[PDB]
Order: structure tokens, then C-alpha cells, then sequence
């Protein structure tokens, strides 16, 4: 017995917006204008190529239906769909990339004061999914995005799934998996819990203390659940004390519940976050610095009841 989803799906007319450039392939760079509002909204659009897969139609709307139903500032915010030919997702516009792209980009310009709140971000964005009863499943620095240096957010829900009425655990049946991110339970039995997702975001914080190191560099993905099963984990990262690297290692228990909780990690990072040279060691950490367009509000400052 679940409460109702009365989250809106915004459906928007095509000249609402403009493709300004592209970002990746599609993924745009745009603007939108909402019908008769006299605002600018920056927006990322992803476009569907293929378009005649219904398979690729049912994952697209699947992202969608998950990004309509989270509202939290650390979880990214889908703004509509647009129903043409190609279906397009219209998103908050992240401007510098993703975060795992922006730690290899500017590993000599970040300190440990982003790290640590980085973390902490991270940790709201995931609390929040588990209070909303769900599990992301793909938690990785990929998909956490960069609006400023000063505030990231989960993206890519494509695996997300929602537990049942008494789902405790999920049950999967195949696909492209990212082992190197997952619990033991997941790559053993497909189980995925919250505390699965605790188990990503070990990992996930491990790729920021390295600036962006692959987890299991040159390791074969079907020796992972054994190098597990042996009980090794990934290494100490260099800038990290023990007290951070203790926390990531807490993550990667076998024992699920004996894993932190999101709500356990925002408050231990938040401590660390109150004091960052005590927790990570970065050279030259305190000479660290990171940053008609009238009508152009943030999607954050666009609010619709
Ligand atoms: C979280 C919404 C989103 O997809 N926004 C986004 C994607 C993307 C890709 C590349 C550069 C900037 N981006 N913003």
C-alpha cells in the first residue's frame, strides 16, 4: 500500500526551445522558453536517434517518469518531455560536465573543502532517493553532474528502480552492468538495496580522492566478485587519512546493514567538511580557487506549483 506519484510530467511544444550546440553523442546544449513566462531557462535536451527502437522509447520514458518524480537540490531536475518524431528529455542545463570529467580535468585546482562537500552533496542527492524508497543502481562519478564547482547532483536514472510495496531487495535478468560500482550481493544475486547503493558510493568517493582513477585498473571484471569474495578493496588514496578512507572501506563490508546509511555519511563528511586539512592532504590545498542573457533564471530559480 504506496502513496500516489502526483508528481507533473510537462509535455512542451518543440518551439518552446532551441538547440544551441551539441554536448554528446545526442545530447544538446539549449534554451528553453516556457509558453508566454518571459524566462530563460538553460537546458540540456537528449534527443533519441534511433527513434524506431520501442525498446529504446520504454528506457527513455522510464528516465523520465523517475526525474519527474524527484525534486531535491542534489538530484537532477527534469523540467518536460517533448513528444516529436525523436522523443527529447529536457533537463537543467549542468554546465561543466559531469564530475568525473571535472576531477581528471582539474586535479591541480581542487582542494579538499570540494572534495569533502562534494561527498556530503552526494550523500544528500542519495538520502533523499532512499527516503523516495529508491535505488539507483548506476551511482558512479560519471553520473553526478557539475552545475558549479560548489553544487553537483545524481543524474542518470536509466536503471533506476523503485522497491515494491514490501520490495525490500530488487531483482534484475541481464544487460551491460557496471561490476567495478557494485555490492557483492548485486554481482552474486542481483540484489540491490539503498545498501547496494552505499556500496557506489564508496566506490563513487574513492574516484574523487583519486581525482579520477578507473576502480580495478586493469582488472578483468569477472575476477572482481572473487577479489571481493578474498576480501580485498580498492586502495587508500594518497590524499586520504585514514578517517576518510576508513568511511569509503565501511561501504564495501559484506555485510549490507553493516554499511553506513546516506543519512550516517552527510553527517560524517559534514564533520570532515567543517575541517578539510585535517581529513584529506592536498599540495598547495590553501591556494585553491574554482568559479540576451536578461531573462535567463537557473531551472533551480524555476518553479512551477
Ligand atoms: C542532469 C541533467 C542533465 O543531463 N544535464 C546535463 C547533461 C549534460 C551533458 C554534458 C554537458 C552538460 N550536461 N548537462
Amino acid at each position: 500500500g504506496e502513496a500516489p506519484n502526483q508528481a507533473l510530467l510537462r509535455i512542451l511544444k518543440e518551439t518552446e526551445f532551441k538547440k544551441i550546440k551539441v554536448l554528446g553523442s545526442t545530447v544538446y546544449k539549449g534554451l528553453w522558453i516556457p509558453e508566454g513566462e518571459k524566462v530563460k531557462i538553460p537546458v540540456a535536451i537528449k534527443e533519441l536517434r534511433e527513434a524506431t527502437s520501442p525498446k529504446a522509447n520504454k528506457e527513455i520514458l522510464d528516465e523520465a517518469y523517475v526525474m519527474a518524480s524527484v525534486d531535491n537540490p542534489h538530484v537532477c531536475r527534469l523540467l518536460g518531455i517533448c513528444l516529436t518524431s525523436t522523443v527529447q528529455l529536457i533537463m537543467q542545463l549542468m554546465p561543466f560536465g559531469s564530475l568525473l570529467d571535472y576531477v581528471r580535468e582539474h586535479k591541480d585546482n581542487i582542494g579538499s573543502q570540494y572534495l569533502l562537500n562534494w561527498c556530503v552533496q552526494i550523500a544528500k542527492g542519495m538520502n533523499y532517493l532512499e527516503d523516495r524508497r529508491l535505488v539507483h543502481r548506476d551511482l558512479a562519478a560519471r553520473n553526478v553532474l557539475v552545475k558549479t564547482p560548489q553544487h553537483v547532483k545524481i543524474t542518470d536514472f536509466g536503471r533506476a528502480k523503485l522497491l515494491g510495496a514490501a520490495a525490500a531487495e530488487y531483482h534484475a535478468e541481464g544487460g551491460k552492468v557496471p561490476i567495478k560500482w557494485m555490492a557483492l550481493e548485486s554481482i552474486l544475486h542481483r540484489i540491490y538495496t539503498h545498501q547496494s547503493d552505499v556500496w557506489s558510493y564508496g566506490v563513487t568517493v574513492w574516484e574523487l580522492m583519486t581525482f579520477g582513477s578507473k576502480p580495478y585498473d586493469g582488472i578483468p571484471a569477472s575476477e572482481i566478485s572473487s577479489i571481493l569474495e578474498k576480501g580485498e578493496r580498492l586502495p587508500q588514496p594518497p590524499i586520504c587519512t585514514i578517517d576518510v578512507y576508513m568511511i569509503m572501506v565501511k561501504c564495501w563490508m559484506i555485510d549490507a546493514d553493516s554499511r553506513p546509511k546516506f543519512r550516517e555519511l552527510i553527517i560524517e563528511f559534514s564533520k570532515m567538511a567543517r575541517d578539510p586539512q585535517r581529513y584529506l592532504v592536498i599540495q598547495g590545498d590553501e591556494r585553491m580557487h574554482l568559479p540576451d542573457m536578461d531573462d535567463v533564471v537557473d531551472a533551480d530559480e524555476y518553479l512551477i506549483p
